[PDB]
């Protein structure tokens, strides 16, 4: 993008713990404008979550979002 | 902080034109885990904006929000 005015989700952390995928409304990654490439989580409660795509069950989620 | 798992609200951009602080529900701003410190507006619609603090309008909003 040539410029954009908007927070950017650059997450840094990771959860060692799974999220609800029934109360995780939608997820997304994060790069380029940040540290690290990383996963976010996003809940029904506006809730964002970092979450590295080196665990067992984050890509497992991930791959359970996007289905056919 | 020792450890977070959320995403940061790291902004690199700025916005020209100022906004509504009557929409503005509140602000906030953001440094550390990003390139650059900056501000960030918040309206009732979730939306989140960078501003920077060498504006005229900008610092007169965040002068504004905190008052006595």
């Amino acid at each position: 993008s040539p410029y954009s005015s908007d927070t950017t989700p650059c997450c840094f952390a990771y959860i060692a713990r799974p999220l609800p995928r029934a109360h995780i409304k939608e997820y997304f990654y994060t790069s380029g404008k940040c540290s690290n490439p990383a996963v976010v989580f996003v809940t029904r409660k506006n809730r964002q979550v970092c979450a590295n795509p080196e665990k067992k069950w984050v890509r497992e989620y991930i791959n359970s979002l996007e289905m056919s």
